């Protein structure tokens, strides 16, 4: 497609059709990247870039906005960034005082971020921006579809190569997971929501950097069935316990997590937070 344009942070997609999901060797199945899936997609926006420090401060600044984790006191922080830790993944520890201005708790600050993905926002804090801002969270399907940017069935935004031609396309870890990032891709953190090549459809970021919440409460098989529901214009499921989160963030890494895989999917419940978890907005013509 090629009606495609750009207005404002965002690229108009005029509809359109698309094989959604996965069934690499390599997925997680339980996850419900399967089954591979044709999708049609009714016109819309999406933002060509995550949501910065900036642009959230200036929704802060106009509406004196609280987000989650300050209501909570506390957010998800990279053990090295700076029991209070998840049992299953204890390189998260819980950190009173982190938060959207301060990513790693006490000490930090985002004055040398301004143009970073803003995180410790919940899916709450998302949509409470997008509203503001006269959008709304994408759906896991315009997510992907838009990630895609019209290759049909590759692994990531770009091609099936993680580093076509040895090059970094997407800022994730390298190295050895947890105790040490190598920097290769030129960030051990977050990079600025225009660092890295654009896709096809023009965006940046989809895969790594930072999670990106999406409308859809997660479900691992309400996809599975085909009906016009699950294939048109796809909501998900009714209702959940959990919303979906997309394309992987600065600290994803093969040999644990590989899911800045576009047809990898994870969730959290939509009051979380955490330092590797941000947003993109789209809307509708
Ligand atoms: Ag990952
Ligand atoms: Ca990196
Ligand atoms: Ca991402």
């Amino acid at each position: 497609a090629e009606n495609l344009y750009f207005q404002g942070h965002m690229v108009a997609i005029p509809g359109g059709t698309f094989r959604m999901g996965g069934e690499d060797p390599d997925a997680f199945p339980e996850d419900g990247e399967g089954p591979v899936r044709t999708v049609r997609l009714s016109p819309f926006l999406i933002d060509r870039y995550a949501v910065s420090n900036r642009q959230f401060a200036a929704f802060v600044k106009a509406t004196g906005y609280v987000t989650d984790a300050e209501r909570y006191g506390w957010s998800f922080v990279f053990h090295a960034h700076v029991d209070a830790v998840v049992p299953e993944a204890p390189w998260w520890v819980a950190v009173p005082g982190a938060y959207w201005k301060a990513p790693e708790g006490p000490g930090s600050s985002i004055t040398d971020r301004p143009n970073h993905p803003v995180v410790h926002v919940s899916w709450n804090d998302a949509v409470a921006y997008a509203t503001w801002a006269g959008k709304r969270l994408p759906t896991e399907a315009e997510w992907e579809m838009a990630a895609r940017g019209g290759l049909d069935q590759a692994r990531y935004p770009w091609g099936n190569e993680l580093t076509p031609r040895g090059r970094h396309r997407c800022n994730i870890w390298q190295g050895t997971f947890p105790v040490h990032d190598t920097g290769e891709d030129g960030y051990t953190g977050t990079a600025p929501v225009n660092a890295f090549a654009p896709n096809g459809y023009g965006l940046y970021n989809v895969a790594g950097n930072v999670w990106e919440w999406c409308a859809d409460w997660w479900s691992a098989d309400w996809h599975a069935t085909e009906s016009p529901a699950t294939r048109i214009d796809p909501r998900g499921p009714e209702t959940g316990t959990a919303r979906v989160t997309k394309g992987g963030s600065f600290l994803c890494h093969e040999s644990y997590c590989n899911r800045y895989r576009v047809a990898a999917r994870t969730c959290n419940t939509p009051d979380s937070s955490a330092a590797h978890t941000g947003f993109r907005c789209a809307a509708d013509p």
